[PDB]
């Protein structure tokens, strides 16, 4: 259809100089044209697959995404046809002219990480995305198979392995594969004739003699299994055996977790700016992790005591919180502590809380201080370092590098996906958000880390129809700053999806009566239904018996709570059916956060404009999870629902919590909740970009539920089941420790290739991050 | 760690050998290398030294002893290219193993008071080297092509995937739309194996002298385009060499074949700084041996390219461009004209491009140390002009010196062309401790830019040409020029852990020469230019003092002690003038004639100016009038040639008193004329001259011994005039053997082929080092370059 | 093929080192002694020998530097004088560094090896007289007698040149 394409490409040029997204890159062009389409044909689907089109007057550039992880970039002359393939860097020039009127300096930096990753071949199959440890096992398995040069690393790894001066695994008496091989079967003979329950103390004598140190297991049954595992690996390595063995070797004893930004505490915090599911996730996590860390250490017949430190910022003037104390024990843990260290400058300690977008100038000193502090606290150096978010990943990287430790990173969110076009428009946003700093560190720690943990597949490769969070970092550009040609790869074996959960002490079904905490009911009923208007709650509910549309979240632009309210306000029918209760912001105090402040004013005006009094109850931040668990359950009592109208949501812990509680959930389809929920089954999806539609849908849920009461239960049980499968903390802790073994080892084998990457990254941090970071204005007390 | 053991010997020689460790720590807080680390306590000690045993190694290999905390940071060099550094305590028993990047850390604590930052940049190129293995063997230093050949010869041997590149290479190969070697017809090795088979039988039958035009018809049929040879005999050999690589590659063949493939057609040569001209320039600031080298080089090169093109059966016409700056205001020169034809060449042209800013072009001359902010825009522009002049793209880019290597890299990268660099000198060796003391020197010499650019270029380039072995690995006793860039630090800026490895296969030694029509033995009377003897006699023995010459020579009949050079601190002319002035015996035996500096005009170069003040002052101090003649720059080489020979008539000598000299063309010229030469032992001339045979060495740091060594020489020559003739013939022979232009081009062209082919196979391995370098330039050089103040017109 | 397989390969080079170390005739050690257990010591020793020899007068007999060479692990057969021993040590150093076919051959061909030789000619009347022309007696017999004579001259030489 030579006379046809020219048309859509015409309609495209009609909008002139611009780029538009895949919704429009089609939804205007294709449909808005006459029946002249007559295209269900093969050309079409370049459009259907286009993630974005960049239009400059003669030219249209295309980014095509046939399958997750697979990208093609093209150019098309809007007249004359002539389709021509372009390299990513050249598709990026297109964006750059679109903003600066010219491309980036001929000699300005292109970041290309691809040539540094080549050590392992990359999986091309959808199934290995997020599954990288699986892939890397098969690789190490094969590599190890009857290759002495390849098997040596395993022997040395085990021979050097020790903790805090106690030798483990093999002694120095085992210098080679023959002696190892011979000794291992010697031991195996012996153990075969012992009673399974024999303790390691009995035969400990023999082992020491033949070079076998502690850590093979607690009893003779377990030392035997592990030994046999090693025999097999030396003999005929297969992936499963390799993984079991590596996950079994005692390694993680001390763990250090980085979470500098926000108010990190166990109470009186949640909902404050920059304080949210990351504090929630980390706390649940260290708990689960300590449990497993203990069983493993016990099972391997070791008596060591673990330590887990959560490194965060010391906020001296945070009041009503514990953020001012240097060490704080984590609730229900013998070994987990929060360790606080202050930001400081030449002038000395910095007192006032600082926004996450502003911490950059302070992070490098933080690292050095953090290092000195955990040296006092830890017995031996860290066996694992987990960075969280950006400031977290950045510092985690520097410490890992400094201390020589296995590093993992968890994003918890990626702003580039939260703030559309913040890469291309970065300059007008920088004074406020400093994205040039963040993106830089995002890219740095993303690559520098030994492996990566995500909570969804969406986080990596997104969906079939849409781009993932890390995926969107593969190729992008910051005009006038630098260009990322290939910055990350969704197939990188380093990615692992390990899904978190909600603490199941706090969140359970609303139908377990013995379990419900009734003593909170007086407080909740006041919270929800009372006639008083104060800084704790605004407006009032006229009709107490209606079902509740409940939401709770940090208060800011992206969470789009002001949107949800307007949807509700506009929609009379929903208003008749259910009362909107929003929890966000702490109005008890003066708001020090820009977005929070902005969103508050928006709230107030929405109240007046839509006359929200009597249908709308605006509650301040509920900072106690225990009463929060019961608050969720209370909403269920009313046959209400949880809605999450975020423009973008990286994961959505509250979405998991609500479901865990039995509460039917309606969540944004942008980001993680798109994976978490199965439309019509475990909950529903709504589009934050179409709000009125969202509301109508909710109206509809309630109407159906009114006529048929069991519809509410289908969904309730649908989510209950779903959460039972994909999201729980049980396997998380064990998966994580296993990865630390596999990746811990793999980094010895691959070490020589990561050298080139080491230096690349060093020079990127030094010559790019530091200078950007210093440019960020310091706080003033 | 062999050198930490023989030093452990304080258990034997102790109460004596911990003295030298005293007289050192007794100077304090500094670096003293070699002559000071040596001519210190050992010579200045007492016979209770008696260290002539096993200890005499670790001091004889140091290269530096840096006074320090109650600590001594020292270094040791067992063999060129192998590194041991020590740090010991005086009285504290602090002796510590020293592993690199740690030893540098100690050099930083000796300036900043603490080491560099924490996460402050470390530069390590070592990991980006891993493609080929390194020669560990001394012979391969500066020989790298010989090593790369054997690596390729092997990698090529019976490997399918491995030979493909060679086919693809010869398949794509074309010039300005003409296809050469293999056409597109041949898609695989089997077809090529066969097509080559067929070709051979046919040609074996034809008579040796059959022109390619005859069988051109047949060839085009089977896939064989032009470039194999002009006649059948040649095409035959060539075809046989290729068959051979396909079967049993050996290094000698691989090189020869790659050598002959017609490749280099358009050469582009970078020389931005200075006044680059063929007349009225030499002796000016920044204008010197590099200009002479390049002009001699291109002429030589053009000839070889012509006969290589002819032999290979091609009529393509070569072009060689010399890029340099357009100085619109240098008057009395051609430096203001865009295009200039080089003397005695058909195809070599000088191409001048102006520096500029957004405010328009920059007219004033600028010191070579200050050009940095200008170079990147220069590159863009130069690209544009040479695109205009050149037919097709550059087949080779040669960078020269520091600014020149910076640019030639950017072009090479931009245009995707094989690149060679020639340093012509490296300032870090010439300006001692300029690395560690860089911060105080910066506003004058801007060393942060220069070093950065030097490191960038060394690693960016495809191959490197040096004029001597010493320029790379130095000697047994002393460290080499490039070598000294392996590990160093600029405290506060960055720290170079592994910057270069003297064993790198990219180092190739190709020794330049002196133009034979200009410089030849003073004895060939038929050739002597007597037309000049009036000018020259006025120059030397004239009665007048002016801007052309200062003081006067009372005695017209003495042998002349002669030197000529650009005037700057390092050339150390002020040094020689003093040595001569203090030594009465030398003054009686010879007249001193120093040519340097141009006093006809006011001088705009800082060092030139400073040097004149010293000259002026010495003349008065040592009352030099009547024994001394200070002559201004001689910009015409033809007469320069006759001047050298004239000096021979007086039976004088040539002296080169540099604190450091990278090569010393004047040394070569002097000997080529037959003038017995005394030259600085620091740098290149150590290698050129063979002491007591082809000439003599002197140490600029002991000048009074130098002046006397010379007095000795003139004395012997007065007793035995045959002694002069002996050194003269020795020099003449040394030149005829090692330094000449004839083989240069062949070597250079051959190299371009081998390294050209190579860079296709190694394409992927280098991809990382390529991004590392891209960033280094963008994030390191640029900020530094924009830092440098712009010249103001 | 050997030149290419030998280029920077450990498991490859050992065979050549094992060869020279095992090499002996009539109860005398030749080339390398048992003092050299690995390429590092060999590499180090050769280099060590080279520095020494490059110093001496070319025509210096092996017996002079013999004592020292025995110290560092070098047995007889490298050559009869400094010059010869030098080229030879330089040859092997090269096989360890950058093996080429011409070097490899030259070295292997130089190492003193062939001393005793056994030639088989069972059939015919094999003799130096009164035979040629008998059944089965002819060109083979002639060839062999010329061969040995020519062979013996070359061996006495190679033996003497290798000291
Ligand atoms: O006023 C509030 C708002 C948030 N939360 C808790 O904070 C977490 C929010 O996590 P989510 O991942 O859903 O949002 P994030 O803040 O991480 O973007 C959930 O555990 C909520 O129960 C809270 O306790 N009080
Ligand atoms: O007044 C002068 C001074 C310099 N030269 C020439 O400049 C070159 C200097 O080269 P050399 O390597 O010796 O010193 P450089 O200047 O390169 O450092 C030689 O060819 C000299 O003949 C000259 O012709 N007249
Ligand atoms: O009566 C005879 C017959 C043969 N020959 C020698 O035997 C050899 C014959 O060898 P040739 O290779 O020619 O034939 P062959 O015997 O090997 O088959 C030659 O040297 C002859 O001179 C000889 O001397 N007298
Ligand atoms: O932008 C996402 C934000 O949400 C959090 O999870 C809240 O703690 C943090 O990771 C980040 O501040
Ligand atoms: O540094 C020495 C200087 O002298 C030159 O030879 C001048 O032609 C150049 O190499 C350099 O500018
Ligand atoms: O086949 C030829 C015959 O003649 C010989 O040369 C013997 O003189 C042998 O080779 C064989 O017996
Ligand atoms: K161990
Ligand atoms: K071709
Ligand atoms: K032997």
């Amino acid at each position: 259809n030579e006379v046809l394409a020219l048309l859509s490409r015409v309609e495209a040029k009609g909008k002139g100089i611009l780029q538009q997204n895949q919704i429009i890159a089609e939804f205007e062009a294709l449909p808005e044209q006459t029946r002249k389409k007559l295209e269900g044909g093969p050309f079409f689907d370049l459009l259907k697959s286009t993630q974005e089109a960049i239009v400059l007057p003669p030219w249209v550039a295309l980014a095509v995404r046939p399958r997750p992880g697979v990208w093609e970039y093209l150019r098309v002359n809007l007249h004359a046809l002539v389709v021509e393939e372009l390299q990513p860097a050249e598709f990026l020039h297109f964006k750059e002219e679109l903003v600066d009127g010219v491309k980036n300096g001929n000699f300005t930096l292109e970041l290309d990480f691809e040539p540094f990753n080549a050590s392992i071949p990359r999986p091309t199959l959808h199934k290995y995305i997020g599954n990288g440890v699986d892939f890397l096992n098969r690789h190490l398995s094969a590599k190890l198979f009857h290759d002495k040069e390849s098997l040596l690393p395993l022997l040395k790894f085990l021979r050097l392995h020790s903790h805090q001066g106690k030798n483990l695994m093999l002694s120095e008496k085992i210098q080679n594969l023959n002696t190892l091989q011979h000794t291992l079967r010697k031991a195996e003979e012996y153990l075969a004739e012992l009673k399974s329950e024999t303790l390691y103390e009995e035969f400990e004598a023999k082992f020491e003699e033949i070079g076998l140190e502690r850590g093979w297991g607690d009893n003779a049954e377990r030392v035997l299994d592990m030994i046999r595992l090693l025999l097999d690996l030396l003999e005929a390595p297969d992936p499963c055996t390799l993984e079991t063995f590596l996950g079994r070797v005692p390694m993680v004893f001390n763990v250090v977790i980085l979470s500098p930004h926000g108010y990190f505490a166990q109470d009186n915090v949640l909902g404050y700016p920059d304080t949210g599911g990351q504090v929630v996730y980390i706390l649940d996590q260290v708990r689960a992790l300590e449990i497993e860390m203990l069983q493993r250490i016990k099972q391997q017949g070791l008596n060591i005591k673990p330590r887990i430190l959560i490194l965060t910022r010391l906020l001296p003037d945070a009041v009503g919180t514990t953020c001012g104390e240097r060490l704080e024990r984590v609730y229900d843990s013998e070994y987990c502590d929060i360790l606080r260290v202050p930001f400081r400058t030449e002038k000395g300690i910095v007192r006032k809380w600082i926004s996450r977008f502003e911490v950059w100038p302070y992070l490098e000193t933080y690292t050095e201080d953090a290092a000195v502090e955990l040296s006092k606290e830890l017995n031996g150096k860290p066996d694992l370092i987990i960075g969280n978010y950006s400031d977290g990943n950045l510092v985690a990287s520097l410490l890992a590098h400094k201390l020589g430790v296995t590093q993992c990173t968890i994003a918890h969110a990626l702003e580039k996906t939260k703030y559309p076009d913040s890469d291309i428009y970065w300059k007008k946003l920088d004074d406020k958000y400093h994205f040039s700093c963040q993106f830089t560190a995002d890219i740095f720690a993303m690559n520098h880390t030994d492996f990566i943990i995500t909570s969804t597949f969406q986080e990596i490769a997104g969906s079939k129809e849409t781009v993932g969070q890390y995926e969107s970092h593969t190729a992008f550009t910051l005009p006038g700053l630098y260009r990322v040609v290939h910055g990350i790869d969704v197939f990188d074996p380093k990615f692992n999806i390990v899904s978190p959960g909600a603490d199941m002490s706090i969140y359970f079904p609303y139908t377990e009566e013995k379990r419900r905490l009734t003593k909170f009911h007086s407080e909740i009923e006041e919270l929800l239904y009372s006639d008083v208007e104060n800084k704790e709650h605004l407006c009032v509910l006229k009709d107490k018996k209606k079902p509740i549309l409940f939401t709770m979240a940090r208060l800011d632009r992206v969470k789009n709570l002001s949107g949800l309210v307007e949807w509700y306000g506009k929609n009379t029918r929903l208003r008749e059916l259910a009362n909107l209760v929003v929890v966000g912001g702490d109005r008890r105090k003066e708001s020090k956060d820009n977005e929070e402040k902005a969103e508050m004013k928006k709230m107030y005006d929405l109240i007046e404009e839509y006359k929200l009094n009597g249908q709308f109850r605006w509650i301040s931040s509920q900072m106690d999870r225990v009463r929060n668990g019961e608050l969720y359950r209370y909403i269920c009592d009313t046959k209400g629902a949880f809605v999450q109208p975020a423009l973008y949501e990286a994961f959505g812990l509250t979405v998991v919590e609500a479901m865990t509680c039995g509460l039917p959930t309606f969540a944004t389809c942008k980001g993680g909740p798109a994976e978490i929920i199965v439309h019509g089954k475990s909950g529903f999806h709504i589009d934050p970009y179409h709000g009125d539609q969202a509301a109508d849908t909710l109206a509809d849920f309630f109407t159906k539920c009114k006529e048929d009461p069991s519809h509410w239960d289908e969904i309730s049980k649908g989510g209950l089941q779903r959460i039972e499968e994909k999201y729980t903390w049980q396997i998380y802790s064990q998966r994580l420790l296993t990865l630390t073994g596999v990746y811990g080892f793999w980094k010895h084998v691959s070490n020589l290739d990561r050298l080139e990457a080491r230096r690349y990254l060093e020079m990127f941090y030094a010559l790019k991050y530091r200078p950007l970071a210093q440019a960020v204005p310091l706080a003033q007390d």
